[PDB]
């Protein structure tokens, strides 16, 4: 079983169980209409989310994670846990298009 030099690809940590403690149920809502649901410990860091997004086929620099109604543009925190930011209980996320611009000209003071 000695394969040549394969490509490099990231991998997500085996999803937790339904009985596992300190575990919530997060679901990502795609702009296409489909919705994926998965569990995630309450100790993990929002950061892990960014990785899960790149797996489904979406980039962070292209989309962002938002909360449910009231909907609000959330921004991962390099240090705060999922439950620390506000993911202590089952919540629903909505992958929205990040605010970008491929132009310039006007300048405000």
């Amino acid at each position: 079983g000695s394969s040549g030099s394969s490509g490099e690809v990231p991998d997500l940590p085996e999803e937790p169980s339904e009985t596992a403690e300190e575990v919530v149920t997060v679901a990502l809502r795609c702009p296409n209409g489909r919705v994926l649901r998965r569990r995630f410990f309450k100790s993990w860091n929002s950061q892990v989310l960014l990785d899960w997004m790149m797996k489904v086929g979406y980039h962070k620099s292209l989309y962002r994670l938002s909360t449910s109604f009231p909907r609000r543009a959330l921004e991962v925190e390099g240090g705060s846990s999922l439950e620390d930011i506000g993911i202590t209980v089952d919540t629903v996320l909505n992958v929205e298009e990040k605010e970008q611009s491929s132009q310039s000209g006007p300048s405000s003071g």
